[PDB]
């Protein structure tokens, strides 16, 4: 129903596309970016549709924020980590839920060589609920419960919006804007982790 994937390592960039300067970054992962990353683990070559990818719904809990640095000019992310759920069809989830396990190509949290730490794959991620719930419920990326409540992004009908939602194969950059609404997801809720 739902897959999760952890993006968490010392680095991160994202970027969105009301087009983005590729020097600064989103402060959580964005639909162009973790599509970007589904494609890579499909193996799918950038000129290819990936209409079936955006039509995932998305959504995303911060369970730790990173703080905001320079690279060197190049603005990332410092020790963040992030989880990302994604809802839709179930026989593409599943491929996804494979094909992270074993990338066809190498998994960039952003910029090449941002190494994601652990990996994305999560053996447990594939839930049988829908996004909120899912993401919900998950236990928490790092250990113990969550110090303070958590921010959650979800894809929605209405709210921000953001122009991160790919409308066309990545080799053409065509982006829509979709809305995300942020919500205070309650520390209670959240299953004491790591996973």
């Amino acid at each position: 129903p739902t897959l999760l994937i952890r993006l968490q390592g010392p680095l991160q960039s994202w970027g969105t596309r009301s087009r983005f300067d590729h020097r600064d970054t989103w402060p959580y992962p964005t639909k162009s970016g973790v599509v970007g990353l589904l494609a890579a683990a499909l193996g799918r070559d950038r000129r290819e549709d990936v209409s079936d990818l955006a039509a995932l719904r998305m959504g995303v809990r911060v369970d730790r924020k990173g703080v905001l640095k320079v690279d060197y000019k190049r603005y990332f992310l410092s020790d963040a980590a992030f989880l990302v759920g994604l809802e839709g069809e179930r026989a593409l989830l599943e491929a996804l839920h494979r094909a992270l396990k074993n990338p066809r190509f190498p998994l960039y949290l952003g910029r090449k060589s941002y190494v994601p730490s652990p990996p994305p794959y999560l053996p447990d991620g594939l839930v049988e609920a829908p996004l909120a719930e899912a993401l919900e419920g998950y236990p928490y990326l790092l250990g113990g419960k969550p110090p303070e409540d958590l921010l959650l992004a979800l894809e929605a009908e209405e709210g921000r919006l953001v122009y991160d939602q790919p409308a066309g194969p990545f080799s053409e950059r065509r982006f829509a804007a979709r809305f995300v609404r942020e919500e205070v997801l309650p520390k209670e809720r959240v299953p004491e982790g790591p996973p």
